[PDB]
């Protein structure tokens, strides 16, 4: 079957296809990744003036993030489940193409909110030194939208042509890279002159950066990870991918949104912990 | 025809069918279910400030509850009318796998939001004693999550392998029990220093709490709870479930949230109740 | 051919069908149905802080109630459509079964809370003088959820089993009556010690209360009220039966919700109408 | 084909079919309507404490009816969408009866709330002089409901039965007139004594009120305003018919309502234009 | 194929259809655009208290072109998919009509929403010298109305007759050369007698406005920019357009009201930025 330059779940789907468990979890995964982002979205409008009026900011851009995350979790939660139709003969889901083939570009290009939005309002928290606010700002949004389009090009060829996909995945890594070390930069500012509560959060907030940003480019990577025909280029891998989607949406964006809340309110006039 | 590793509704569907009773209900008890959900999420915001602000972030999570659940029950209602198709023929409902299996793990997956923020919220109405606050929240946390992940392996099983079912069970049952202990703790520990009238309130959160928790490993052995070809493993168990489920989201959720807040009235220092 | 335990729309629908005008009047009432309701959750959102803090959660239990009515009776809307399909041939709508029997009784699991809740809200505009609040909910809520859930069961017969109809909906009037009773009541010590402009209010509520809520048992009874083969079993009596719950639905909830917070204005300390 | 008591549209849809041009700008139409009505909604809501606390009311009865417009709206935007599906043979989109028949009943049984409240809510702007405030009340939702009422079952007749349209569109006429009667009074009485802004807006509000409300009846004769087999016996009638709605939906409800809070703004103490 | 008067769009996908990555984009990007329209009405709304009353009415302006935005671009969202269906046997996506054409037309008439308001709600912000406020209005009202229209008329030609796509587009371009002739006005009168800083803002404003809305002329032409049977008419030039849009939408819309806000900051006499 002619699928072109599609994502690997369409090729499992139209082979193989999913057992239940799989579908199912799938399905379930991204319901809970939309159920999340909205309860989320309500979480940090409800807390606005839980800090000074001049953190709060902070709290709007988490907002907007959500709205971004819910809207397109939704969508791909739907296009999951139009993609891929039971087949009574075998008790497998398998390629519906009526439904569209299933993309994760949606992801990529909503990342243009969320990549910026969150590095972006950070620094209406904390303070800068030696570094200039728009100066951090810009480098932060050029480095975000060549990262995510690279990426974005790459994905869809992450079966039609390993070569093109490794190659983008490269360069989007390029920029990646830059922004973990400007990141750096201003968690190190931010820490100067606040309490040791305060920068105790920011390096809670640097771990969870880290670790839950660099999962994408491991959802990215996923189907191969095992290597040819290995474990995870499989229903297995489908599972995965998703799973790790939904774990760094939820500690990139929610998490994240919290702990910055919190570092917020130690460095607020009126407020405490 | 082969289901695989699917829920027992879809067997039942696929043998006997559904009365027009069964599935009308069935049907009739998720959509209350989901009003409910969103008219207490609109209960709490509306009644945020008539407890004092330390109180206020107890209405906002079961305000983030009402949101999860709502967009839970509302997707299982609509999961429930496409997987169940009228047959002129013989006048009853059947298994329509064009529409997907039906699963009962959609709502498992969203109690990861629930559970936690559940047994969070009450950790900022009382004040605990002896009990470390970090402590009870790590352990309600951990055990929450592990209750539900074990669990939700188990019911994909409940047809496919009884083994497994059981056994998946027994282990979240550990955790479940955990859990009860330390919301028992904690409920006495509220007790300390507070209105005889906070205290009652406290000892029927407790009995709402066993009882409606209780209820969900009650749902997870509807289909066996008369034994092999008992009454319950028909139609009728399959009733029995949804509504069982609907009880106890109702009064885990709202009734919950609800007598914490008449608790935060009572604690705080402008109000009466 | 075979239906079962299923409402007399679907009868009508599988022999006769629905004319143009039948078929589409009871679309348009249901949808004037929920706009109506939706458009109450905002009337009565925007206009609580019209009354004294203490009467306000009247305001908001009625906005609770709009946002059930609105949920249920836009869902039925979309069944009704959905349940019936034109004819090209003949030119009327019949039953279509791949959209599912029409019931009612999605009205009357949704009146668990409707019920309740309007019952609930009068007890925190008028002050009883010889009753005890708690009682009053209590004799309120128990024959509420009797009356409901034995109507319930009534309804799937109202076909399929003549006899077992009305006796299930006897045994329902016996609550019902008992409802009647206490709200009287709660509406005459309500007057005692109010200005004359309050008490016309009340009488007003009682008149209303007592028409619209009699109106439901009147649509349970529709189709059977001008007897065998009579005037009202065909499409006349299908459109009467919706057009008679949406006059109920509107007066019960929303004008009864009206009267009330007008009541708490001339109650209010401050405030004037 | 047998169409029975259908609107024209779907005469038209069923014989001639419909061009490009005029499916896509009957689609178009519909949606700014909704549209408008949802933007409105947003602005009378964010506007409300522009005014003093007596007129806010007018507000909030704009915001109301802002609700069902949109709802009314939306709804036969998709139903306009579901009723004509494109013929490939041919290029035209013909009617689709699986969509069921298209008709403008919707609107007119929305008009039970929007006609009452738009009449009602001048009466929280303006003080009377010499008339009663509950007599104008009662005057203009008796008239206004029997205006509708009587349209509404003309509207069935259009093609039907010619006499029956004309004779229902007299008597509805008949209430119009009373309506556009006791409007002038009100807007006459309410001229005297304020200022000569106040005036203006008076003037302007009776000018927009004539036109806007007189476009009802227009888009009720529409297709035989050019008499037999006339140029809007045809899709540019049915073109013709959704404009005029939608001009008169925002002259009509939007723009009134912000007209009337101009003129409360100058009636205001506290404020100033 | 007989397609007659419809956007081009449908005559690539009718002919050679669109690769995954053609029919993926196009659909990611109109995702994107209603989902930033959404994330910046809550930014608006959240932000309202940020600038002086007297600036809000932008806020609420922005607001309001918020939801047109997003309605209108989300529908497009859906009928995007709906319009075009993958071929298993070649791998790409033709027109499916059952779901309708494609049209752009969605776009233009809610623009009758969209321009007139984001022309008028610059005039809440800056001051004006030599011109009168509601001559400005006036002519912003009358040129954005007469450009739109022309434009939509011309659109439904693009393809079916050249010289009639190109005429209308010219009269169209007229009316755009008089809007910016007095927004240039506007910009100039609105710089004088405000500090540097608000002056490097409205510079700024002035290059956005002219660049963003030269792009939609720019969407109008797009598959005839390289000339006939050029790169553009083709898959690659239907994805250019919807990019265009979206760059156009965020740059005209958002960003365009982010910039007022600024602007209102730096006027406002509490607030500093
Ligand atoms: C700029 C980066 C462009 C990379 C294109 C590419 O990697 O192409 C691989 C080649 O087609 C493998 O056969
Ligand atoms: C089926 C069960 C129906 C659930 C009932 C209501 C659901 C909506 C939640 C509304 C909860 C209202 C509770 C209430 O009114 O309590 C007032 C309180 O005692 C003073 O602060
Ligand atoms: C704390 C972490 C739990 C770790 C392991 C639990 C292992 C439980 C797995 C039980 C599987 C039982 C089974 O597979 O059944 C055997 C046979 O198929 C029946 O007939
Ligand atoms: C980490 C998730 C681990 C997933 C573990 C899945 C275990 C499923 C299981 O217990 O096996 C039952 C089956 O019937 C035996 O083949
Ligand atoms: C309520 C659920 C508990 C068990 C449900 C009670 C048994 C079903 C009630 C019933 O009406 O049985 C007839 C059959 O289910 C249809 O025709
Ligand atoms: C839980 C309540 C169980 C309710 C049991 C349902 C009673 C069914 C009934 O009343 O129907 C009798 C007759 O068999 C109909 O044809
Ligand atoms: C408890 C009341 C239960 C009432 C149920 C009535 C059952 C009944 O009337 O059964 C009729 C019989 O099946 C022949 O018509
Ligand atoms: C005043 C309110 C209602 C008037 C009641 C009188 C209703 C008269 C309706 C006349 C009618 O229905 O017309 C019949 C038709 O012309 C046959 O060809
Ligand atoms: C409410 C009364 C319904 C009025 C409908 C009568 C009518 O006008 O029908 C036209 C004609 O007489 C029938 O073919
Ligand atoms: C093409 C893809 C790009 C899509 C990205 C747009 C994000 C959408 C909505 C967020 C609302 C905009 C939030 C911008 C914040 C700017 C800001 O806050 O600066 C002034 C501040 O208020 C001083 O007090
Ligand atoms: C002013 C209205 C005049 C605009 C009408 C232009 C129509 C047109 O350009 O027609 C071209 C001709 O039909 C090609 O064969
Ligand atoms: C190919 C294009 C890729 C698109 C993705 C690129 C990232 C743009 C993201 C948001 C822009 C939002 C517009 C905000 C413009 C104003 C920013 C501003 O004013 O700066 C902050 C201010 O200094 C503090 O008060
Ligand atoms: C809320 C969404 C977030 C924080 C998304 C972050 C996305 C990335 C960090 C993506 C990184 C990528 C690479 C570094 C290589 C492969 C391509 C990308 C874009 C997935
Ligand atoms: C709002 C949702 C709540 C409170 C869910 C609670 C769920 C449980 C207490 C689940 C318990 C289970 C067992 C103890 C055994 C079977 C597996 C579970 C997860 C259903
Ligand atoms: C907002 C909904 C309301 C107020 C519903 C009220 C419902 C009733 C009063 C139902 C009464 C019934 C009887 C007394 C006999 C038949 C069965 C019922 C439940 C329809
Ligand atoms: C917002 C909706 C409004 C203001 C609707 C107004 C409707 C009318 C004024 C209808 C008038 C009619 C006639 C006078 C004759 C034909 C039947 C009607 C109902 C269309
Ligand atoms: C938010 C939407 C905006 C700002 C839309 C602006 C639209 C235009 C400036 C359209 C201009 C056109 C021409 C000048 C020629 C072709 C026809 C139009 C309407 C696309
Ligand atoms: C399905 C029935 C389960 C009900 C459990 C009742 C809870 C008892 C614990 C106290
Ligand atoms: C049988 C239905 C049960 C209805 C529950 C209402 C009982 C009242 C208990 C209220 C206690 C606060
Ligand atoms: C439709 C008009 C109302 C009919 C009256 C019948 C009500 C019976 C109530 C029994 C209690
Ligand atoms: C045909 C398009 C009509 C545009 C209306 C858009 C809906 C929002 C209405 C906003 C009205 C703005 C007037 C503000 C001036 C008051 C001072
Ligand atoms: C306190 C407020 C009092 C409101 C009284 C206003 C009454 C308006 C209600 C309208 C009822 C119209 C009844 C029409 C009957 C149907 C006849 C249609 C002709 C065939
Ligand atoms: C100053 C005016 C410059 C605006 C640029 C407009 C260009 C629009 C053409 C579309 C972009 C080319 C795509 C092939
Ligand atoms: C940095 C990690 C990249 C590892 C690249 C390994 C490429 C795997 O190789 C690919 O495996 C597929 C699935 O088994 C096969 O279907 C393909 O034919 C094969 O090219
Ligand atoms: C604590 C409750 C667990 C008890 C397990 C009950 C054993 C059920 O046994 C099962 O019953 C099914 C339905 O009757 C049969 O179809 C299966 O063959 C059988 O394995
Ligand atoms: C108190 C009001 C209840 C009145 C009961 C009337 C009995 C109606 O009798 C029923 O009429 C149906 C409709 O034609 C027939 O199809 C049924 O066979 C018949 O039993
Ligand atoms: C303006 C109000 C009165 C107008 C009445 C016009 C009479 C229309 O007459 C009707 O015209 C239809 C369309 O041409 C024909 O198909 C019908 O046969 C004819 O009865
Ligand atoms: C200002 C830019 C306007 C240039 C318009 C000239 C291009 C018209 O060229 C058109 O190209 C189409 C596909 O490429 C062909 O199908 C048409 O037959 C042809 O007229
Ligand atoms: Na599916
Ligand atoms: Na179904
Ligand atoms: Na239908
Ligand atoms: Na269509
Ligand atoms: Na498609």
């Amino acid at each position: 079957q002619e699928l072109g330059n599609a994502n690997f779940e369409n090729f499992i789907g139209a082979t193989e296809g999913f057992s239940e468990i799989a579908y199912q979890f799938t399905s379930h995964i991204l319901t809970l990744g939309y159920a999340v982002m909205l309860a989320g979205l309500l979480y940090f409008i409800l807390t606005i003036k839980n800090v000074d009026k001049k953190f709060q900011m902070s709290n709007i851009l988490s907002a907007v993030v959500m709205v971004s995350a819910f809207l397109l979790l939704y969508a791909q939660a739907q296009n999951w489940t139009s993609s891929f139709t039971f087949n009574e003969e075998v008790g497998r889901y398998f390629l519906d193409p009526s439904g569209d083939l299933f993309n994760n570009g949606y992801r990529y290009l909503n990342w243009l909110i969320d990549v910026p939005m969150l590095l972006f309002q950070i620094l209406f928290v904390v303070s800068l030194t030696t570094s200039k606010f728009s100066s951090v700002r810009n480098q932060f949004w050029f480095s975000g939208a060549m990262m995510i389009i690279t990426g974005y090009i790459g994905q869809f060829y992450e079966v039609s042509n390993l070569t093109a996909f490794l190659v983008w995945g490269a360069i989007s890594s390029a920029f990646f890279f830059h922004i973990l070390w400007v990141m750096k930069k201003v968690i190190n500012e931010g820490k100067e002159g606040i309490s040791p509560a305060g920068q105790k959060i920011l390096s809670n907030i640097w771990i969870l950066f880290l670790i839950s940003w660099t999962l994408y480019p491991g959802a990215y990577l996923m189907p191969y990870l095992t290597g040819v025909d290995g474990f995870l280029y499989s229903e297995d891998g489908v599972m995965a991918r998703q799973l790790v989607y939904t774990i760094a949406d939820v500690s990139s964006k929610v998490i994240y949104g919290v702990l910055l809340g919190n570092l917020a309110i130690t460095l607020s006039k009126n407020k405490e912990l």
